[PDB]
């Protein structure tokens, strides 16, 4: 038999970093979870029990901490590029590094209208993520994303005009609840290496911010024809506002809220325009995906 | 053998309610998860296969929706009291109702600095909870709580002066990270029944707010001697600000962030005053509990 | 204000122990998760910032490992008693120790019909648990339990004869699916101390085994009138087979499987006696509890 | 902008099916969770608000139940092929169907050494999975897998001979614990369509069984040089025993169990050959992947 593909590394490496301003006394914290997987001339560790080609995953973990000690950890797109570049420059037989980072929220607390210098709150479970692929002789590919952004609108969602055949029982509607957990990814144009990534550093936070804002405002303002239609609108705007983005992908569940017919009880009216109490459904859920690119 | 205790009901009943202002066009949503357990003269369902004494848990679920249709669902302390009172008044053989409610966050979105009329965000996984016990001839006992409030301060926590013996390896410190997930419960004085609960309705939201504020400000401002000392300070204030509270209980994990010694690598200095990169620990964790009452 | 109650300690302490038979070469492993909470004359750590009364939770963790090194870790009822007794004997101001243990399954693998000497499988997520309360001058109270035992029977469950009023929509049935996750606790008579617990050591594993067997056989053989009726039958048997048990408690969800009406499609018959495809419901669920004691 | 890729459907569709033998009275149950995502000429639902091209995800759900009513649901490789073929044959504009199925364990109980006719136990959280891609004019691609198989061996694992540089702190060892959660996937040769899949039906369960057996026996018997080496051995055997398999992929975490140095306490010896108590580590973990194909 033959090794067709192989990668190995360390997952679930939790990292905290604090930045302390002597001058102001203000502290700023960063917490992430890191995955690093390596590819290279390592097939003999699998086939021949040759561990000489293995950079121990324990050493990978060490490297993550040391790199965080010696470099900025923000924006995550920069830190991931620095970490992956290290592995391929450092080891002659390692030719690709795959770095995934999840950035956890630590939002500064405001106490008495004043931001506190060293106290933070996890204000949501929403994440900011990066996937960075560093490949010898092919540059640095970065996919940035937000995930875990949970939203609901209580009206101004519609779904009518869909295919109707003998498998269909769903009624057309002109007014429903729409709720989802947003997963949005923007894929950057290939970068030639670290210098190029460093030259674009301000764009990373700005674009994350823009993707978030557009996502929020479009969801809230669109009188949605369907999940499909609304998510296309978000993707189009982001592409229009950042030219270094090649594609935008969205993955949106439809988390259903069902009406409850209470007419069996004292003629109680709780459907259609009288609908006030609903049953949120844990499963199943619609799942709608789109990848939008440039024309 | 003999039935010493028995309760039965329905758990994990998810409920959504929307309120719509004709006038303004503003919509407001509520989402909760409800548990209702009943006690009474029901032992023969266990011992004799007598189902006649059983109010089907399916009917309990129905009752939850109908009650939500016909009554306010906020504050949860009121809605739980109304729901539990129903069961004991309605069924002659049911003498206690236990209602647990978890209130989920749906915070109105602000778009362009303007609050949106019908779009919401789950801005955190923090919950507002109530436990309501309705007991025939003994009134209504309510425990209110907040849970899932996750915080961190990066300095102004200490821990020195603890017992040292042959089981001790922990070093005293005058500067550490302190992070926790706050669970805080305030127990109301017994209420005689629904009228009394309705007369105090404005106090429920106000007290939740106060408990939250005090928790936040004390955590941020206290130069903490230990988790014990800091949580006592929070409990004392809440009791001072709401006289209808008999006790306050706190349950606080200590989620450890460990220093990482990097001196083995190029003499890198990452401990004590040079500590910048830390390893968050998933387990084990300290767990500190306090119940504070009136003197 | 005043401290009404206080306890503190360490949670989520994971422990592995291996036992190695020189003679046979057979190895046996144990893995548990331990919680230890202490009570005593410790109020001044809360009120006065007096850490001198605090046995650091870090030291508690150390103590757990050392105790496991020097004593048997099985049965968990014995190990918990030894651990809690340590704290109250060792520290003059500590008067109660609360030890919770979760025992994780590592079942020996059989390879080629032969049990392997050192390879194991987590054959299920079912747990064996103990809660041990060690109180100065009041002995040792032990509650043993099994949890996470998930079962289903596809027929020979009934539910008819329940209360019917204007909140009822559930139809009586003489044939349904019954599925649950078993939580069963047996509470031992108070023990005077460690000697007494050691004298009963063989009974702990035997009784766990009996509780499991009875639970399984009764669920499978009872033509169940309801969850109530069936669980009473299990509790009664266990009490009959172990006299040192004072009470048995069961907590059983009813995890509903709903019929699906497919008659709207080509007159397809999938209800009642033609019911073949069902929709498992994630929520809500019935919840039925019983505590059975001696007459 | 332009739609580069699009798929939509229904996720988390839970399904139960029972099979009842009139003759024997024996019942057999199946429970799965189904995801179906469709691709086709559906871009205008995204760009033009044209819902006419949309087969409602609600109808997809209906279709899953109806198909399960009218066809075998086992082996999952067959049921997935039947379901995906339906969508592409039925709808002219739908050209690919992606079906993912998770098969949940319901193992027949043995009571008194006799298998029970209608009672089952979830004997483990291990899953059997399939991914089936049905593409108009390109046949049926099936990936089969097992996941959630958690194992541990307490000796006969080694790790020495790895790369050592200034990032390395890990000590070589000739005796350690090895624990993992097995994820193994076998990819079938492309099938031309349903007839071909039906002709190979007996091979699906047999191969799942073989992959399981080989995985178990190799883990238990290999004096492992590393995770890499051991997993290569498993993949090679499976390929040798089933010729219709093109590739085998394994994804194996290394769930670390750390020694604990107790020498600081009364010279207690708990390392190296005296190692008896270990601390299981929740994170980070090694992650090792391999795809093995034919030479
Ligand atoms: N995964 C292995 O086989 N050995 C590993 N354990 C470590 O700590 N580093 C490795 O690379
Ligand atoms: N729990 C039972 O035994 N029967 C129950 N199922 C329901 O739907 N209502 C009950 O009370
Ligand atoms: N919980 C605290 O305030 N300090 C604690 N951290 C520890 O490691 N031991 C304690 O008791
Ligand atoms: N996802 C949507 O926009 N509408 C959907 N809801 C459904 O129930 N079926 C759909 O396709």
């Amino acid at each position: 038999s033959a090794v067709k593909a192989a990668r190995y590394g360390k997952d679930n490496v939790r990292v905290y970093k604090v930045h302390k301003d002597e001058k102001t006394g203000v502290q700023t914290v960063y917490e992430m979870t890191v995955c690093v997987l390596l590819e290279g001339e390592i097939e003999t560790s699998y086939t021949k029990a040759d561990n000489s080609v293995i950079v121990a995953t324990d050493s990978i973990k060490n490297t993550i901490y040391i790199t965080a000690k010696q470099n900025p950890v923000t924006p995550p797109e920069l830190f991931g590029s620095i970490l992956g570049t290290h592995f391929i420059e450092k080891y002659n037989h390692i030719h690709a590094a795959h770095v995934n980072i999840v950035c956890h929220r630590w939002t500064r607390m405001d106490i008495d209208g004043k931001p506190h210098p060293h106290s933070f709150i996890r204000d949501s479970e929403e994440k900011r993520n990066v996937q960075v692929d560093v490949v010898e002789g092919k540059g640095i590919d970065i996919k940035s994303s937000l995930s875990g952004l949970t939203v609901l609108k209580s009206t101004n969602s519609q779904f009518w005009g869909f295919l109707r055949d003998e498998y269909t029982t769903l009624k057309e509607t002109w007014d429903r609840i729409l709720s989802t957990d947003v997963d949005a990814t923007w894929q950057w144009k290939n970068f030639s290496g670290l210098q190029e990534v460093r030259s674009h550093v301000p764009k990373f936070d700005a674009t994350w911010a823009t993707a978030r804002e557009v996502t929020l405002k479009t969801f809230a303002e669109d009188n949605s024809a369907s999940v499909q239609a609304t998510m296309y609108k978000m993707a189009e705007q982001i592409l229009a506002r950042q030219q270094l983005i090649e594609t935008v992908e969205y993955s949106l569940p439809n988390k259903h809220y069902f009406e409850i017919d209470l007419s069996w009880h004292k003629g109680l009216q709780n459907t259609g325009k009288n609908a006030e109490v609903f049953a949120p459904q844990s499963d199943p859920n619609g799942l709608i995906k789109c990848t939008v690119g440039r024309s």
